[PDB]
């Protein structure tokens, strides 16, 4: 009725900074990026405004307070979400490291489950990105609420089109020069979807990759963020040994930050939108779903609750007519739809 489910997956960001903990509010504070086709500015991270179109219901919150993780992580178990799926930047720093503890020890706690979601850092590569799957596995290999699947690892990698399948072979194919097949240090790795079959079938197959994500919570954004490929994908994942985690989000909205982006916007619709997404992935049979997101707070496709405000700089979107927790009570529904049809 209410338990966890452990093949569903919620991408989460530990960016946020308060002055409480911090001494700063990092990220609602945010640069404005210039339009790709220039002074932008900065957006102040003052109480008026905010790098989101949203308000958080815990305000300017740190990702590093003991008390806001204890809150999330309740904010999870309602949404029967079992799988917190970390953003990882290799930062290399002390409160990068004090902060990924903190959030072990509070999911451990509710019996929530911790996966990476390694992201674009600078000079990425196969060489590195091995390193840093050692010292992860490592580090906190141990960590009683490090997620396993049948034993492995699993990792996200965004944007892994950055990098040749020549690369990923020596990496993820059992006989590759730096292979992780067979060792220690072996892991389920889910590469980025994004484009037409032509092209992703043989990349997926060629990297050696064990599966694919879409990430993308706007409709339309790419041909793997296209809900109606899903059924299609879904088929060529099974025939291929391959695990399909489509991501599934509630809306999708970035002008703060972006303000030249309005085509990407999908509205929320009261939930209707959420409903449609998740509904599709699970018409398509896969054995595991991925959201977008609990908290990325600039693109506008968080599930944490959100609440009414307005300024003299910014009024802000908000869930009316729903309340403020309404889309971790409406991830919990179809989190029991995805367990029936397994
Ligand atoms: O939204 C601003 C944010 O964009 C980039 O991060 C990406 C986004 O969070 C989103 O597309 O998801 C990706 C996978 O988690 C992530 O790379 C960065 O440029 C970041 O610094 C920025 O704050
Ligand atoms: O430029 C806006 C766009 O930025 C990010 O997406 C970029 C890249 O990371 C994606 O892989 C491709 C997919 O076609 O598009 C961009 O180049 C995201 O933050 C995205 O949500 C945003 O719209
Ligand atoms: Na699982």
């Amino acid at each position: 009725g209410t338990e966890l489910d452990y093949d569903t997956f919620c991408f989460y960001y530990d960016w946020y900074g308060s002055e409480a903990i911090d001494g700063q509010y990092r990220h609602w504070a945010h640069a404005i990026a210039p339009d790709p086709n220039q002074n932008p500015g900065t957006i102040p991270g003052t109480q008026e405004s905010i790098a989101s179109n949203f308000y958080p219901q815990l305000g300017r919150y740190s990702s590093s307070d003991p008390n806001i993780l204890t809150k999330h992580m309740d904010m999870f178990v309602m949404a029967r979400t079992g799988v917190l799926a970390l953003t990882w930047w290799n930062e290399q720093d002390e409160t990068e490291a004090k902060r990924i503890g903190l959030i072990l020890d509070a999911a451990d706690k509710k019996k929530i489950k911790v996966c990476f979601h390694l992201e674009p850092y600078p000079s990425r590569n196969v060489q590195n990105l091995r390193e840093n799957i050692v010292k992860l596995i490592t580090r906190y290999g141990n960590h009683p609420a490090f997620y396993r699947k049948d034993g492995k690892p699993l990792f996200f990698i965004y944007d892994s089109y950055l990098i040749e399948p020549s690369e990923w072979e020596k990496l993820l194919s059992p006989g590759g020069s730096i292979t992780i097949r067979n060792t220690a240090y072996d892991a389920l790795m889910i590469g980025l979807w994004t484009s037409s079959p032509t092209v992703q079938r043989p990349f997926i197959l060629n990297a050696h990759f064990d599966g694919f994500y879409t990430y993308f919570a706007a409709t339309g954004f790419t041909y793997g963020s296209t809900p109606t490929n899903w059924v299609s994908m879904q088929k060529w994942a099974k025939e291929n040994g391959k695990i399909f985690i489509p991501s599934v989000g509630p809306g999708y909205i970035d002008t703060r930050i972006r303000p030249w982006n309005g085509s990407v916007i999908r509205t929320r619709t009261d939930g209707q939108y959420y409903d449609a997404m998740y509904r599709k992935a699970i018409e398509a049979g896969v054995s595991a779903i991925s959201i977008t997101s609990f908290n990325q707070w600039h693109e506008g496709s968080q599930i944490e609750p959100a609440v009414p405000y307005t300024s003299s700089e910014f009024t802000y979107l908000d869930y009316e007519n729903r309340e403020p927790d309404y889309y971790l009570t409406r991830t919990a529904y179809w989190v029991g739809k995805f367990r029936e049809s397994k």
